[PDB]
């Protein structure tokens, strides 16, 4: 599947990383990191809130955005109120790196999300030492057990997992896995194309947290998942292709006033 090649050429990405910066070291790194953020609390916080991304291009999109300077759109991201960046991480199809995590982490005071495709333990520690207070775990693309192990190493470092689902089976998975925080991809990754998050979100338990991860275009998305119990969305393409991000997050974090 689209999902079985963007794995293939991570798991090479992180060996080859591995092979330079061993797991012993970047272990050491990431106790050494300043602690997260507490990401729950965040979320919780009244309001929508809006996870703005940082995304230079996907598979879907192509080419989105240069962002020579990711740190300065981060800036404008929570100058506009956005509760939390997302930072795309994978540099085959997303053309992002943990270069992109290192600026915006050193340049914005509310939480950050590291966005790729986690599949081993090395690529969580890794997160933690680059600053990451959220990690997203993808249940499309993890084994049960697997799925169930990265959640736990996630939470062991004091980061908060996002939980992306895409059918009712998999918000199942996830919460038997002891995810908090549920995220919705209406985007089906084996092949690219639901109705999903309004399908899906009414059956999760009201403790957890649930994220709307696809198709905001301006308010009347993010009302619309609003309505239908989002706690909080993330929004990507809309924003990066922006001329003015500052503003294009201040219309949607004031969303339905
Ligand atoms: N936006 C995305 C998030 C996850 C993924 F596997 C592919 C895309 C892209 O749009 O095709």
């Amino acid at each position: 599947t689209v999902l079985d090649s963007i794995l293939e050429g991570v798991r090479a990405d992180v060996a080859a990383r591995e092979a330079s910066v061993s797991l012993s070291e970047i272990k050491a790194a990431a106790a050494a990191a300043p602690p997260p953020l507490d990401v729950m609390a965040a979320l919780r916080e009244p309001g929508i809130g809006v996870i703005a991304e940082v995304k230079r291009a996907s598979p879907s999109a192509g080419a989105l955005a240069t962002i020579a300077d990711p740190a300065k759109l981060a800036q404008a991201y929570q100058d506009g109120g956005a509760r939390i960046v997302s930072v795309v991480t994978e540099q085959r199809r997303f053309q992002g790196s943990l270069d992109d995590l290192d600026a915006v982490r050193a340049s914005v005071s509310i939480p950050v999300l590291r966005k790729d495709f986690v599949v081993q333990p090395y690529q969580i520690h890794e997160a933690r030492a680059h600053g990451a207070d959220m990690l997203l775990l993808i249940v499309a693309a993890l084994e049960q057990s697997v799925l169930v192990s990265m959640l736990d190493r996630t939470e062991s470092l004091g980061m908060t997992a996002l939980v992306e689902v895409h059918t009712e089976q998999e918000a199942d998975r996830a919460l038997k896995a002891g995810a908090k925080v549920i995220g919705v991809n209406a985007r089906d990754l084996m092949t690219l194309d639901r109705d999903c998050f309004a399908r899906i979100a009414p059956g999760l338990p009201s403790s957890v947290i649930r994220i709307a991860e696809s198709g905001v275009r301006g308010t009347a998305d993010l009302l619309a998942y609003a309505g239908a119990g989002a706690d909080a969305v993330l929004v990507g393409e809309g924003l990066v292709t922006s001329g003015d991000p500052r503003a294009a997050v201040a219309d949607l974090v004031t969303a339905g006033t």
